[PDB]
């Protein structure tokens, strides 16, 4: 059959739909995912045919109302859950008159969207085919879609609703442990860590008696869906020379350049986090795409910095459980940071609860098994 | 578990490999896939992690006669494949220890090559972890493996051994009504179409009123192509020329018809009428899996009789060196494009593909290998 799959507009949203995608692909499906124009490559470079919803990067959505006028993030965390929904859904309600030709012209059975890719139920309600969601992390969006719902008002209007439909399937990649009580029942699915790919080298595979850390933007790609930064970096490099800390670093090329230098000690570049996370001690990153579910699938301890009201609550049911350190706005200074590295890096009760979420994570239902739902999906449909 | 693919030195070694090794990743394995350096970027592109085998191309690895001139290929069937046998076994024992000093430190639990992907057993006998070998096409390897048995002869004594041991696990995607009566059991499986991707482009899905032909070859690549597409332009055909940039834009201005770029074979090939594939490189598998029809124009003795076989299957016409007229491509071409039996075989045989058992289900059988290795 044939399968449109719809990400978003930063590369964690293909990299967490890939594996479902591929799979699907490898299963003999006629498989396309759509995306923004900057996030092509990103698609093709997964293995997948690539579609634009829109021209238009994330950034534009993000800062731009409707009605082209600058909006400002709010700083509440009821106001941010819900402007993320809405920058979202104005991408979408954008994205749907050119997504609407496309389907019509390439005849899906079945369309799978990530959680806020909100083209793809409108593109469901229109042309009658079933709409699976597929969660691309353990985010909850329970603040999130109301945000959608009154934004795609003209839209939703049009079809006579006031808020988006359930999906016809969920699929949600959380870990039931840390999966919220309120959540919609779903078809578990393992989350597996993918991302673009490059010639090995030595050290992405080969340990020695250091003590591995990666400090980690997550895509290399200089706008993801959530900010990161990275001042903080030059003072804990000296915290962690002192412990002979093997401490690599993957960030943007610009950022990656600028830090050569203000830390010399360190590996700077970039390299995928699937291919390196295993086989380090401890992961430090900012909480966003899919890195907190690439770290426990790897069993790995992480300290989380999520930026961005939404990323703050999952960060926490991480360290709470045990796995991770979350420093919260306001908990991140120069000596928490090193604090958190050294307890991470010294206390084996993280690896251990780590360890223990990655159990819980291969033991989930595989991608492939997913794609029998699919298959089933559509013929109850069609 | 940690598996280690290795492809070879063409794109379709990786193609072929592709499906198995990304449901693999797919399944939560960590996967690693080898190939000459110049594969890095088909490696990348299909989501796997790459890793060199060599740095030198294939055609580097064929040694010279007594007084230094490159060495002929001869023309008999069984000395050919004998040959090529050799060629690729030379390969891998060149590459053997560049390969063992990356699986030393990678540690694979398992090792997956091609047909002909000789260093994977070998890395596989030196490390004491299973080898699995999947085919990565339907051509018969019988009259192959004993030439890379008698180049490998050294490395063989070296591990104890006379000659390479059957795989722990041997996987064949040929679909069971084109393998040899003779055939070896194998744990089938389905040819999935694997290409490079690029973003879709309207024509890729959208039919106009000519009948679609692609052409894929695979430099008299260029003059067959060029004179092939003249001919089908005049009939009003709607042609896809698959080939290479560096002739792209040669092509191009000789035949400005022909649509002459692009191609994604599994996103294309379904779409087109009939396929014209020349020289070699190409699965006439994807073809079959498309149930399109085919022209099949081989080069290589090694590639005839499995040429032959889908023609006397009835999905195609094969036409052997020195067969190739433009009177009988002419002729091949409007027989397949309009005669019954051609389209039927061709359904029928995508029929029998798609009832083949799934990749993903294959990955399986990899981890019962590795699995039954080490705990009794």
């Amino acid at each position: 059959m044939r399968i449109l799959f719809v990400a978003a507009g930063s590369p964690a949203t293909v990299f967490a739909l890939a594996p479902l995608a591929t799979a699907a692909r490898n299963a003999g499906h006629q498989v396309v995912m759509a995306a923004n124009q900057d996030m092509g490559p990103v698609v093709t470079g997964v293995g997948l045919p690539a579609v634009a919803t829109t021209d238009l990067p994330i950034r534009h959505f993000i800062t731009t109302d409707r009605e082209g006028r600058p909006e400002a993030i709010p700083s509440d965390p009821v106001a941010q859950a819900r402007f993320t929904g809405r920058w979202f859904a104005r991408m979408a309600a954008s994205s749907l008159p050119r997504m609407l030709d496309f389907s019509r012209a390439w005849r899906p059975d079945l369309i799978v969207g990530g959680t806020m890719s909100y083209v793809a139920p409108l593109l469901a309600l229109h042309l009658g085919v079933p709409h699976a969601r597929q969660t691309w992390d353990a985010v909850d969006a329970d603040g999130i879609h109301p945000g959608a719902d009154a934004e795609l008002r003209p839209e939703l209007s049009e079809l006579g609703l006031e808020r988006l439909p359930a999906p016809d399937l969920f699929i949600d990649i959380c870990p039931p442990s840390l999966r919220p009580a309120n959540a919609a029942p779903a078809r578990m699915m393992r989350h597996v860590a993918t991302s673009r790919q490059c010639p090995l080298e030595p050290w992405m595979y080969t340990r020695d008696t250091r003590q591995r850390v990666l400090v980690t933007s997550g895509s290399r790609v200089a706008k993801e869906s959530y900010d990161r930064n990275f001042d903080f970096l030059r003072g804990l490099a000296k915290d962690l020379v002192r412990w002979d800390v093997e401490l690599i670093v993957a960030a943007p090329d610009t950022v990656a350049e600028a830090l050569r230098a203000e830390v010399p000690q360190a590996r700077v570049g970039w390299t995928p986090l699937d291919v390196v996370a295993p086989t380090c001690d401890l992961l430090v990153h900012h909480a966003g795409g899919v890195s907190t579910l690439t770290g426990l699938s790897a069993g790995v301890p992480q300290l989380l910095i999520p930026k961005g009201s939404v990323l703050e609550a999952p960060a926490r049911r991480v360290a709470d459980y045990g796995a991770a350190i979350a420093l919260l706005p306001g908990e991140d200074s120069t000596e928490a940071i090193a604090d958190s590295c050294q307890e991470l890096q010294a206390k084996d009760t993280y690896a251990r609860r780590a360890q223990d979420l990655s159990r819980e994570i291969s033991g989930m239902p595989l991608p492939a098994t997913v794609v029998t739902a699919l298959e089933q999906l559509a013929h109850h449909h069609h």
